[PDB]
């Protein structure tokens, strides 16, 4: 159930009950990128800057825009006003010498100040290994008990990204990971499906890696068309949570198709929270050719990418409404 | 205000409006204790054990009694029946090897699972310098904010117990850091009774070292009586908010006598959360003689502490319904 603030949130998140939300909470990721054509160390205010204009040209085609308090705040005050606003909760990335991957909130913010700064959803990353180590599953789902709590209270929606893993594999894109793919992730959304975690949403992986699909390969083939397809339908029967897609080590083109065989197979997934794709290539562009050209390729094939995004959308998410 | 779950809590923890609670919540503080009688290192059994002594023995004459989820949780079932539980939601002690103290819940543990494990009360132990860095404190405040939420989400009283220290100053027992101590408990408390941080009670310190009051110190003397009795009176002018006196583990009788001098001050203070002054003398009988020596001590020594402590109660505390 939601109270009637927490629907009026979601109700600005999306489109007739579908969430069409750009991600651009990257920090780390995309210094990093910036990085790549640097005469310095990229600043604060080149992050800040592209933020900005990500925001001000994408935002009128996307029902909600999702943002880092560190870097994003002033983008997000040059949104769109007819694009709602999601914060990042959780500090990025994770230690590479453990295989706890610890979840772990912004210093000095708490749900309470996600709300003041104008924000209509909490979002929090949480890395889980369903089949890890007892004790660190209950000190992460402990962890996320917390946050629901938080955002019961200041009555502000709960999305919850889960992203997979396994202790004991390296490569999340190996065969061996494909393989248990659909277990890690249909199993973690049972989990935080649960009452007493408080989400929403779940933002989460598709549960196959469609590269070994049949008809999806170039390479190695691990499962048939109809196999694939029984993943998704065991996603959908994972949750009566709103889902919502993200994409992870695929194209945008093979990312669109993925929605297309999502719906063919019956998931009723209600959008998708995605990003890198649309803009990536802003930055190549933006600390080569200045912002004003970067604003121009946001414009034009900044357009194009959201645009054939959803339109895809349109003819293949259901409305979180219709629960 | 509070909820009509966050009264009846309050009411399980009270008798006519004072808190009258037994304070054992210690661990760290509990094991330095023990170290001073034994060679061994203390069992687990062992903290349980004498946990279990002073609840059974020691809870039919309090409102309600504190202990801590780690070594606590059999001794709060042994609670007489007419006692209230608060149980404490922090890790014990702080990093001595930096002065910024900072805030840590326990590591499997929610408000939710506090309530869930039978408690009326969610307590959190805050070190806080109101005079130290700044980013250190924004980051303390913002993490009292999420608690607080917390509690108010699971409908459930928070209490928030404050320790004040200087970040300059080794030792709050010097007069150095007398002489500075009524700014740091009353400023504290005043920040922290800010309608952000969710706070129902608080549990703080007497805003004087008394042995350093004349007509209680034995040696120098810093503080005039009206001095101190000024004190109290900014203290009581420092929160809206019921709150509740440590023991700071001083004798059973300057405790009490201090009580009797904060109320003749004007000091509206509802109770107390008094361990050590009640029950210190239990650990080296518990140690030295063992349980049934320890118990003996209880019924005697220790019931004549908490007994005479009940007395002082009477005569001084006021009721938090008067408000
Ligand atoms: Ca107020
Ligand atoms: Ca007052």
């Amino acid at each position: 159930t939601l109270t009637e603030n927490k629907r009026k949130s979601m109700e600005k998140l999306s489109v007739d009950g579908v969430i069409s939300a750009l991600a651009f909470d990257q920090r780390g990721a995309l210094k990093r990128m910036m990085a790549q054509h640097q005469t310095k160390e990229p600043t604060v205010e080149q992050i800040e800057e592209l933020k900005s204009l990500v925001s001000e040209e994408l935002t009128p085609f996307a029902s909600s825009i999702l943002l880092d308090p560190e870097y994003g705040l002033p983008a997000s005050r040059v949104r769109s006003e007819e694009a709602g606003l999601l914060l990042a909760y959780e500090k990025t990335g994770y230690d590479a010498t453990t295989t706890s991957r610890l979840p772990d909130c912004l210093d000095v913010w708490s749900a309470k100040r996600i709300k003041e700064a104008g924000a209509e959803a909490v979002k929090f990353l949480l890395y889980y290994d369903i089949d890890g180590d007892q004790d660190v599953n209950e000190q992460k789902k402990a962890y996320i008990e917390r946050i629901g709590s938080e955002c019961r209270a200041e009555d502000i929606p709960f999305y919850l990204q889960i992203l997979t893993y396994d202790e004991k594999i390296a490569d999340n894109a190996s065969p061996e990971f494909a393989k248990v793919k659909a277990h890690k992730v249909n199993e973690a959304m049972k989990v935080f499906s649960k009452e007493r975690f408080g989400v929403d949403v779940l933002k989460v992986e598709v549960p196959v890696n469609m590269k070994f699909v049949e008809g999806f390969a170039d390479g190695e083939v691990l499962f048939t068309k109809e196999e694939a397809a029984q993943a998704f339908r065991d996603q959908e029967a994972s949750t009566d949570l709103p889902y919502i897609y993200l994409s992870a080590g695929v194209s945008a083109k093979l990312f669109q198709d993925t929605l297309v065989f999502a719906a063919e197979s019956g998931a009723k997934f209600n959008g998708v929270l995605c990003g890198r794709a649309t803009w990536a290539g802003s930055v190549k562009v933006y600390i080569e050719e200045g912002p004003q050209a970067a604003r121009e390729w946001l414009r034009t094939e900044g357009f194009k990418n959201i645009d054939e995004l959803n339109k895809v959308l349109d003819k293949t998410a259901s409305p979180w409404t219709e629960k």
